[PDB]
């Protein structure tokens, strides 16, 4: 019987040589099989498949350990969702706008492009080797495998609308933000004063205000005794801070922030645009670049740089 030899893997770095029967589909010999994202499960082997690398699912205990060491996940449907997203993201265009790698618009990838542009402006270190390698190639322009991993880690599908803030929280869980720490103090005239301390992902993000300076001076917050308490940032140890709020009209000044996310649309249905501060105020809409001196628009997320801050109160 005429046969061929292909390579099966779960991480593309540990290849396993397998012989294939050209009269049996890949689904009968290895189960769900993928070739560069293309589902070749119900396809009989071709002569052109000689020596190529095929993605398979972790069926034995050896591949389950190989998969976790690379992706840091035990989800059996991860590679299926990752290969499915890779089939679309490999056909996307990743131009270099303002020295950053963005995505030309396709299949409603506005939140993915806005997220990819933000990660290239913050100091973040991923723990899964899959994200580390893909991010290293995403900066050079090869962001197809990286964007597919983002959809897989977020349980999102190509064409599904997503939130930039929710995409960050999903990716920050796979980052090394353990050294980050935040100290907060909420003061109330009635019940009193109490200091809280946050660490990790919670010490980086905040929902309520877009101004980092107003976070230091204090922001009004409700209380159990029915009084508007004031919460101010006491101490912050992190390479960056993420300030989030519902999309409202906000003014961006030069040098006071790193990058911002613009959201125009209703809840669960809108358009995302990325705004960065460099030589002036730039606005990136996928492959579209727009320079401006000052900006004013519907802002939902603002990102700042930080080392170590301690308030003086
Ligand atoms: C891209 C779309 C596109 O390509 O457009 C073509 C011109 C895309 O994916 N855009 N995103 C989108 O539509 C948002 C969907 C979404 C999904 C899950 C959770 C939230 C959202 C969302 O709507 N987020 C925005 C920022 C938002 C608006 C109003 C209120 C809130 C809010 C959050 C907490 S309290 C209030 C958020
Ligand atoms: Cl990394
Ligand atoms: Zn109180």
């Amino acid at each position: 019987v005429r046969t061929i030899k292909v390579f099966t893997t779960v991480d593309n770095i540990n290849l396993h040589t397998q012989v294939v029967d050209m009269s049996m589909t890949y689904g009968q010999q290895f189960g769900p099989t993928y070739l560069d994202g293309a589902d070749v499960t119900k396809i009989k082997p071709h002569n052109s498949h000689e020596g190529k690398t095929f993605y398979v699912l972790p069926n034995d205990d050896t591949l389950r350990v190989e998969a976790f060491e690379y992706y840091h996940t035990t989800d059996p449907s991860f590679l299926g969702r990752y290969m499915s997203a890779l089939n679309h993201t490999k056909k996307w265009k990743y131009p270099q706008v303002n020295g950053l790698t963005s995505i030309k618009w396709a299949d409603n990838n506005c939140y993915l492009a806005t997220a990819l542009l933000t990660l290239q402006q913050i100091e973040l270190k991923f723990n899964p080797p899959a994200l580390q390698d893909a991010y290293y190639r995403a900066r050079a322009g090869e962001a197809a495998n990286f964007c597919a991993l983002i959809l897989a880690y977020c349980n999102k599908t190509v064409g599904e609308l997503g939130d930039v803030r929710e995409t960050m929280s999903y990716l920050f869980q796979h980052a090394n933000l353990d050294s980050c720490k935040r100290v907060l103090n909420v003061v109330c005239k009635t019940c009193g004063q109490q200091q809280t301390t946050l660490k990790g992902v919670e010490a980086v993000m905040y929902m309520g205000t877009l101004s980092y300076e107003q976070f230091k001076k204090g922001v009004q917050i409700p209380c159990t005794c029915g009084k508007q308490a004031t919460k101010y940032l006491v101490q912050q140890e992190s390479p960056f801070v993420m300030m989030s709020a519902p999309p409202a009209q906000y003014e961006l000044k030069h040098g006071t922030f790193t990058c911002a996310s613009e959201y125009t649309g209703n809840y669960q249905c809108g358009h995302y645009k990325h705004i960065t501060s460099k030589e002036t105020l730039y606005c990136i809409d996928g492959a579209l670049l727009t320079k401006s001196s000052e900006y004013k628009g519907p802002i939902t997320d603002v990102f700042y740089k930080e080392n170590s801050y301690t308030t003086t109160i």
